[PDB]
DNA sequence: CGGCCTACG
DNA sequence: CGTAG
DNA sequence: GCCG
């Protein structure tokens, strides 16, 4: 089992769901306490289990697996023996964990803001609504729309949103294209948001495109919130006899950068962190959603496809549905 | 032990 | 500070 | 928390 998540297929559904979920609780808790290192180890350990071909049934089977040390092994051992891990359950029921989860899941609120509010004694969403002068416009939007934004986005929703984005993009720039990215490109049937990547086959014609797209969506009454290359929107999505708010991310890239942007925006988040770490540490190349840089020759790698990028990193190709690290 | 991805709004 | 995968 |  290779050490980096980008070196192994990780399907969306797998054989160790309960074990991975418990490790991901500890990862999330570590993030709420500012320990990105412990978050990463717990996330990586969970991801290893997702990549296994069958269920872990005995502690012996963790021997030699990367990212399983004393702590993560004990979590698995307790779940195997008792069906529950006291540490995990203590985290789950803790006021700190529940409140940090509630606050950080608000659009506009990160760990730093949630932590400050927690120390000020705030605990509920209505606590935040009582003092709205303290909130950013982004946070006010996240709070007004919080209920809808907590409701799963379905594939049928995604198809409807893609049609309206394509209509605005078509008027903004004939020939421009719209590609579904994020979790839905990896095969998820539901999600909490929708991600799109926009380009044009003629290099440079995409310049200035996102304002024109946003102006046209706004004029159609579809934008409940927006604040360029990346637009983090709340869309009004028609529903039977009503509508609901949906988070949509719109991203523009020139066609030269499109394979890097597609790779980056298809994720998963952990997969891309691991891929960038592998690139730099194992191959000495610097990767982001714009390109891949050789800092010795001081040159950028030209890519026409995601397959190109995997080849330039010496990695076997993984389709999106196997990037669910 | 140091590192832990790397951007944009 | 927030956002993104 | 774990790896190199
Ligand atoms: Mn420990
Ligand atoms: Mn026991
Ligand atoms: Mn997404
Ligand atoms: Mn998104
Ligand atoms: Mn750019
Ligand atoms: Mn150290
Ligand atoms: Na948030």
């Amino acid at each position: 089992m290779p050490a980096y998540a980008c070196q192994r297929p990780t399907p969306l559904t797998h054989h160790n769901t309960g074990l991975s979920e418990a490790l991901e609780i500890l990862a999330e808790a570590a993030g709420f306490e500012g320990s990105e290192g412990r978050l990463l180890t717990f996330c990586r350990a969970a991801s290893v289990l997702k990549a296994l071909p069958s269920p872990v049934t005995t502690l012996s089977q963790l021997q030699g697996l990367p990212h399983f040390g004393e702590h993560s092994s004990r979590v698995v051992q307790e779940l195997l023996e008792h069906g529950v891990c006291e540490e995990v359950e203590r985290v789950r029921r803790s006021e700190r964990y529940q409140t940090m989860k509630l606050f950080t899941q608000i659009f506009g609120v990160g760990v730093k803001t949630a932590d400050r509010w927690y120390r000020e004694g705030l605990r509920t969403l209505d606590d935040l609504r009582e003092q709205p002068q303290k909130l950013t416009q982004q946070q006010k939007a996240g709070l007004q729309h919080h209920q809808d934004l907590s409701t799963p986005v379905l594939r049928s929703d995604v198809d409807a949103l893609q049609q309206v984005v394509e209509e605005a993009v078509g008027q903004a720039l004939p020939g421009a294209t719209v590609t579904l990215t994020g979790g839905f490109r990896r095969g998820k049937l539901q999600g909490h948001d929708v991600d799109f990547l926009i380009t044009h086959p003629k290099e440079g014609q995409e310049a200035g495109l996102l304002p024109r797209v946003m102006c046209r969506l706004q004029d159609q009454g579809l934008i409940l919130y927006h604040q360029f290359e990346r637009s983090f929107c709340i869309f009004r999505l028609p529903q039977p006899g009503s509508w609901k708010a949906v988070r949509v991310d719109l991203v523009v890239a020139p066609v030269s950068q499109f394979p890097f942007a597609l790779l980056g925006w298809t994720g998963s988040k952990l997969f891309q962190r691991e891929l960038r770490r592998f690139s730099r540490k194992e191959k000495g190349l610097w990767l982001n959603s714009h390109g891949l840089f050789d800092p010795e020759q001081k040159t950028f790698f030209q890519a026409a496809s995601e397959e190109d990028i995997f080849r330039h990193l010496g990695l076997e190709y993984l389709p999106p549905e196997q990037r669910n690290a």
